[PDB]
């Protein structure tokens, strides 16, 4: 899975 990862990455990436 790369959904949760990409998600948890939005926390440190704040991608919109």
């Amino acid at each position: 899975v790369n959904i949760t990862i990409k998600q948890h990455t939005v926390t440190t990436t704040t991608k919109g």
